[PDB]
């Protein structure tokens, strides 16, 4: 059974657009999305479809790139650090649910390295 997906809008949360957040969408997220290993991360984990009934028994703060992309598109975040934390949550969830050497974990490790390379330097506000 699947929980509701994370929110992509929140009317009482203040919005912001910064050069860093624009770069996270146009360059970082959009580049990661094209990678051959990105597909497991492009939407919320479907535990009903994937026959993973214990996924949400274990992962209590779900995150995926589809949600991040919609958040960035909505100006949901106040700053880049908030968005970067949602990427880190997404990678960490994969490491928590799975074990070292698992195919899904190799995909996450490669994306995380690419992610870090791209966020090492961000634009200046
Ligand atoms: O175990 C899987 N997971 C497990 C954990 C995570 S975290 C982000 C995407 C996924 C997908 N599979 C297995 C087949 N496709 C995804």
């Amino acid at each position: 059974m699947n929980p509701p997906p994370p929110e992509t809008s929140n009317p009482n949360k203040p919005k912001r657009q910064t050069n860093q957040l624009q770069y996270l969408l146009r360059v970082v997220l959009k580049t990661l999305w094209k990678h051959q290993f990105a597909w497991p991360f492009q939407q919320p984990v479907d535990a009903v479809k994937l026959n993973l009934p214990d996924y949400y028994k274990i992962i209590k703060t779900p995150m995926d790139m589809g949600t991040i992309k919609k958040r960035l598109e909505n100006n949901y975040y106040w700053n880049a650090q908030e968005c970067i934390q949602d990427f880190n949550t997404m990678f960490t969830n994969c490491y928590i649910y799975n074990k070292p050497g698992d195919d899904i974990v190799l995909m996450a490790e490669a994306l995380e390295k690419l992610f870090l390379q791209k966020i090492n330097e961000l634009p200046t506000e």
